[PDB]
């Protein structure tokens, strides 16, 4: 547990309790076991329920409901505590000139106005930094906390919202706006709120600072006032362009992010089809328009926070100028002006703006969250009593708000313990009938009554992350007897008992570890296992052999749930005969609807690597910094014409600050820096081995695209830039003063060599905290974009809180992981803060007990103190760098085909490195132009031989086609002889056209021949832009017997000599199936195919068979050769 919650008020005030974990940690690795745990008041379950109400009250009871008002109720009082705290440490330090200037006044020659008193306040004077140092951090410490606490209440809220959204709304939403969302004000939202106090505390300082200097100045203290609000004109002038260029980038930025995720999720696909050359130029194309407005914000955002160094003389010549030429002035009260003033730019040029720009952004996002929230939502409406019937009556429905009706005048009743068959041409609409009746989609006309509990099985199969009795359970109470037996009437008895772990093993997301045919067995046992009223099936048998769908429908569909109604989308006939009604949709119309019989009867190392990338970096740091050098030697040489250098050195932040001329290339090539290392990671990505690919998940790509490169081209450049500036201030100055007074100088080596030292110290815990909490916070990611996709099985079946408790539980690691860094180096800093203190208690005082030696010395002790911070935000912000080396530094996998004959010799294929071996000691011919079929068993291996042919794995044979062996040629140009039709279906976000190619080599004559010639012109015209229309959310807006139409022209547009049908045919209707036996003919009549496909009446046209079993091949030549040693295939 943490100890915060046990604690003494003077060990909080302190922040001691880091003590334990940071000595640990340096002298030790940092693991998640031994690391502080979470208190009760950063709980999500409760801290989203103290929001919550609020919420709601206020939606219920105002007319124009605000999320900012239920914000304040809750978090106020404790905001104002920290701001006046804030407020009262932050008066102390407008009074820290009048201590020196009433000090210097007392060393004056001669016994001047007060004698001894000098130690009164030679003490006084450094004891109010002590006070201060007390009232300053805990107030930030409580500001940072309070700005936690909102975001995850938000993030609660945003994900309770998420889960009601209907199927309309999904249009609009993609998986890259929210994640861009929660990217943006993930950390910049928290670490805001201190400086957001600064809205009120600045004018007060103005005011009391322009009081105080009145009594120097009697009416010349107003035109530096003057010029400060110019300034502060120009700036906030600033501000307004500067967003400009921010709300133009977001749109592009969340289209890459939605880009690299289709990419990335089935770059298997992307690889097979050789698209790596033609879809990196995708995703430059996109970045030039987002580095061309980062490039112009990075330039006002530069001008901006380059006003502060560049009016420290302007100020200071305006305030004294007028005054000195009616009365001259005192070398006493010469420097308590510029004292005064620099206390009077940081508060005006440097704190004001940041304020109003944090009060801007922290408003535009809980606008942004409102909007999100207020969104329309899915209802449910049904009643939970009635005779244990199905029945509906005249409905019509459109999926599209407006346009052709998708369903129209269907009925169809069904008592209990009935099965309803439903068949139709694809685009006839079973899919929408069982959405209809599911709810997600609401009907213009009609109505459907039926009882709530239903039971759902989707065409394609969903497996969200967990073990495999997990992913069959479903979150519910576990079972023995029932759960057995679901498990072996869905055939899982083999293949869960391959696994070394017999159970309960492990499966990523998207089920990748299984192959295609057991994801389908697994959602159906699911669906089996739930204990529902109705089960309304969609389509189970779609990637199952005959034999397995043949054991399976007499098993678990008419003999272990035949006393339950249950709606099965059927395309087969023997699935009909034993159906106890009909209903053929064609075109969304009822053509039947009957029995069957009268159916019958009707018809470090970091920072050398990052700035050795770009040349032009090391040619423009150069360059920034002869130039100071010139201009440093231009303030020690010179000297002799005046010896009052204590004046001179006092203007050194104007003296020697970066002009418009050294600063802005650095700037530029900063940006270009980090396109380079985009592009060259993207690159390093597409080309690495499949192997190395697994090992990545789904939430470890948008957590180092989409925050890690957000953050190199957003906040380094102009970080890395103060850095530099106050390196140079501070050096350029204490090399100066070291001339004059070198005793003073001696003070600041220790200072230096001890900042150094602690710093290098608390870096060791800093470097392996701050990367846990950063790699910490993918959970929440994989969690929200697996909740995405499953979001229409999880409504059917009513699993919502466990979704929500899981949800809560991966936010509640991740701010586990985040409190402990966000309280070592409040820490670390208010360690160095004391160490300032303690060597400071000594230089005045000793030196006390010339008087404006003080002064200089104050002035250059807080420039140290503020490089320093800058110098550990810079250490913090490169591991985002750090990690982009990671992920590029990693290994790379890198006429002839006339006849098109193989040949292959002792090969081995194994997805891992020492696993099983999938195929042991292949070997077989194929005779050129001849085409050969693939068979076997669900779990045989059929597309681990065919991966192994284009070489997505790691394999141990020799194949040679017309002569040459694999390694005469390179894989590039290997990979290109095959024209493969993959499993899993590949859309991605564009126009048909970009779809069909993204080489754009084709012409729309050629592409219209061949998509004519496949069968989808009447599914392109349909679109209001044929080949234009943009398909979103993964071509969600096309249909299962389409998408098989779309990968089938793609295949045959891409002319090669062999070929890899990988089931051209995985739901299409009979009907449709002579449109693939009239392309298959006509235009592969010179090319030798490797079908796979599990149609009995299409396993015919071959000459050449290969059964998998027992990893193993067998090659048989007679069609019924192969149907005789086993009488079940035949029989079945
Ligand atoms: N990424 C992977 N890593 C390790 N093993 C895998 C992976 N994908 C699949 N397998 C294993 O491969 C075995 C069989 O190979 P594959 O997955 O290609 O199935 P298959 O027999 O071709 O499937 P089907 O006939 O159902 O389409 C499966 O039992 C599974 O354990
Ligand atoms: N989200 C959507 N928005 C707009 N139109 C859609 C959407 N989903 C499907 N459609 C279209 O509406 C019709 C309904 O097709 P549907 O997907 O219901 O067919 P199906 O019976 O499931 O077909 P299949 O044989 O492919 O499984 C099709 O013309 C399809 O292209
Ligand atoms: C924090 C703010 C609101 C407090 C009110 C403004 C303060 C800073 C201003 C208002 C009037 C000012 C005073 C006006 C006149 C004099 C007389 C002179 O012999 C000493 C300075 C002194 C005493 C000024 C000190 C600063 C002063 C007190
Ligand atoms: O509250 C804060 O964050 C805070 C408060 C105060 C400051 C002070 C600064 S910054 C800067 S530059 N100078 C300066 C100016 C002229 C000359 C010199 C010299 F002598 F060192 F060269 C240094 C300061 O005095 C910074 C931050
Ligand atoms: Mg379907
Ligand atoms: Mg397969």
């Amino acid at each position: 547990r943490s100890p915060l919650e046990k604690a003494s008020v003077v060990s909080k005030l302190f922040f001691s309790w880091t003590r334990p974990i940071l000595r640990k940690g340096y002298r030790q690795r940092l693991e998640l076991s031994d690391i502080y745990q979470i208190p009760s008041v950063d709980s999500a379950d409760n801290l989203s329920e103290k929001l919550e109400r609020e919420w709601d009250r206020e939606l219920a009871s105002k007319k124009n409901p605000k999320l900012i008002n239920a914000l304040r109720r809750c978090f106020f009082w404790r905001f104002m505590f920290y701001g006046i705290f804030l407020y009262l440490g932050e008066v102390t330090k407008a009074v820290q000139p009048l201590l020196l200037g009433r000090i210097i006044a007392s060393y004056d020659p001669d016994n001047k106005e007060e004698r001894s008193i000098a130690i009164y306040l030679g003490i006084g004077l450094c004891l109010l930094f002590i006070v201060r140092t007390l009232l300053l951090h805990p107030a930030i410490f409580g500001l940072h906390h309070i700005g936690m606490q909102m975001r995850i209440a938000m993030f609660s809220l945003i994900y309770k919202k998420t889960l009601k959204l209907s199927s309309r709304v999904l249009d609009k939403i993609s998986i890259g706006q929210l994640v861009s969302l929660l990217s943006n004000n993930l950390n910049k939202f928290d670490e805001g709120l201190a400086l957001a106090h600064f809205v009120w505390i600045a004018p007060l300082q103005v005011a009391l600072l322009m009081g105080l200097i009145w009594e120097l100045l009697q009416a010349s203290a107003f035109c530096g006032l003057g010029f400060l609000i110019v300034l502060a004109l120009f700036q906030a002038g600033l501000g307004r362009m500067m967003m400009k260029y921010r709300d133009q980038r977001a749109g592009k930025i969340s289209e890459r992010l939605v880009i690299t995720s289709e990419m990335i999720e089935n770059i298997q696909s992307v690889k097979a089809y050789c698209w790596e050359e033609a879809m990196e130029k995708m995703i430059e194309n996109l970045r030039q328009t987002e580095l061309k407005l980062t490039r112009k914000a990075a330039y006002v955002r530069y001008f901006n926070s380059s006003a502060f160094f560049f009016s420290g003389f302007f100020v200071v010549f305006l305030s004294v100028l007028p005054y000195a030429l009616i009365k001259g002035i005192i070398l006493r009260k010469i420097f308590t002006t510029i004292s005064f003033c620099i206390v009077l730019r940081m508060a005006v040029t440097r704190q004001f703006p940041w304020a109003v720009q944090t009060w801007y952004d922290s408003l535009g996002a809980i606008n942004k969250i409102q909007d999100f929230l207020q969104k329309q939502e899915y209802k449910t409406l049904e009643y939970n009593l009635t005779t244990t019937e199905v029945v509906m009556e005249n409905v019509t429905a459109f999926w599209e708000e407006g346009g052709t009706p998708v369903l129209k005048d269907i009925n169809f009743k069904i008592e209990r313990g009935q099965l309803l068959a439903v068949a139709g041409s694809t685009g006839a609409g079973k899919t929408s009938l069982l959405m209809v009746i599911m709810g997600e989609l609401e009907p213009s006309e009609g109505k459907i009554k039926h009882s709530g509990r239903i039971s759902f099985c989707p065409q394609f199969p969903w497996i969200m992350p967990g073990t495999i009795k997990e992913n069959i359970i479903f979150g519910v109470s576990y079972d023995e007897y029932r759960y057995r037996s679901v498990i072996k009437a869905c055939q899982l008895e083999e293949d869960i008992s391959k696994f070394p772990e017999k159970d309960n093993t492990v499966l990523g997301e998207g089920g990748i570890t299984l192959s295609g045919g057991q994801r389908a067995k697994i959602s159906l046992a699911r669906a089996v296992y739930k204990d529902a009223d109705l089960y309304l099936l969609d389509s189970p048998f779609g990637y199952l052999d005959v034999l397995t769908e043949k054991e399976i429908f007499e098993s678990c569909v008419c003999k272990l749930m035949a006393n339950k109604t249950r709606i099965l989308v059927t395309s087969k006939m023997e699935h009909l005969k034993k159906a106890d009604k009909i209903l053929i949709l064609h075109e969304g119309s009822s053509y039947f609807y009957g029995t069957f019989s009268e159916l019958q009867n009707l018809q470090w190392n970091t920072y050398l690597r990052y700035i050795t990338v770009h040349k032009s970096l090391i040619f423009v740091l150069i360059w920034c910094l002869v130039i100071f050098l010139a201009e440093v030697a231009a303030s020690l040489v010179v000297l002799w014409l005046l010896g009052v250098f204590y004046i001179y050195v006092g203007v050194a932040d104007t003296l020697l600050a970066m002009g418009f001329f050294r600063g802005l290339p650095l700037v530029h090539t900063l940006i270009t820096v980090s396109k380079i290392l985009h592009h060259k990671m993207l690159h390093s990505v597409l080309q690495a081995p499949m192997s190395t690919l697994n090992t990545l998940k789904a939430g470890g790509i948008l957590n180092r695209f989409s925050k890690d490169i957000a953050i190199l081209d957003d906040l380094l450049p102009l970080t890395i830039f103060d850095f530099i500036q106050l390196l140079l201030i501070v050096i350029g100055a204490i090399a100066v003063v070291a001339v004059l007074q070198p005793y003073i100088f001696v003070a600041t080596v220790p200072v230096i060599v001890a900042f150094i030292m602690l710093r290098a110290y608390f870096l060791q815990t800093s470097q392996q905290l701050k990367q846990l909490e950063s790699e910490g916070r993918s959970p929440i990611f994989t969690h929200l974009v697996t909740s995405l996709k499953g979001l229409w099985t999880l409504r059917a079946f009513g699993r919502q809180p466990y979704f929500e408790t899981l949800f809560h539980k991966a936010l509640n690691l991740h701010t586990a992981n985040w409190f402990l860094y966000l309280s070592t180096l409040r820490w670390f800093q208010m360690r160095i803060e004391m160490i300032f203190v303690i060597f400071f208690i000594a230089v005045t005082f000793i030196s006390i007990l010339v008087g404006i030696i003080l002064t200089l010395a104050m002035n250059i002790m807080s420039t140290l103190q503020w490089a320093v911070n800058s110098s550990i935000d810079v250490d913090s912000l490169m591991r985002s760098v750090s990690r982009v080396f990671k992920f590029i530094d990693m290994p790379t996998e890198g006429i002839w085909p006339s006849g098109g004959q193989m040949t292959v010799k002792d090969l081995t294929a194994k997805y891992t490195e020492g696993g099983n071996a999938i195929l042991e000691n292949i070997s077989f011919s194929i005779s050129p132009g001849q085409r050969v079929g693939l068979l076997g068993r669900t779990g045989s291996g059929k597309s681990t031989l065919l991966s192994a042919f284009l070489r997505l794995l790691n394999t141990e044979g020799e194949i040679q086609i017309d002569g040459v062996s694999w390694d005469s040629i390179t894989l590039q140009q290997w990979r290109k002889a095959f024209g493969v039709i993959p499993q899993k279906v590949f859309i991605f976000s564009g126009t048909f056209r970009k779809n069909l190619d993204p080489y754009e080599q084709w012409s729309d004559q050629e592409i219209w021949k061949v998509a004519d010639e496949v069968g989808l012109r009447s599914v392109i015209e349909q679109f209001p832009g044929k080949l234009d229309f943009v398909l979103v959310d993964g071509g969600c807006v096309l249909s299962h017997g389409h998408k098989q139409l779309m990968c089938l022209a793609r295949s045959v547009l891409s002319k090669a000599k062999i070929l890899l049908l990988d089931q051209p045919s995985a739901h299409l209707d009979p009907v449709t199936y002579q449109i693939i036996r009239r392309t298959l003919k006509q235009a592969f009549a010179d090319c030798t195919v490797i079908l796979c496909e599990h149609r009995i009446e299409a396993m015919l046209e071959c000459q050449q068979f290969l059964v998998i079993e027992e990893n193993k091949v067998r090659q048989y030549d007679s069609i019924q050769k192969l149907l005789n040693e086993r009488s079940l295939f035949r029989q079945a």
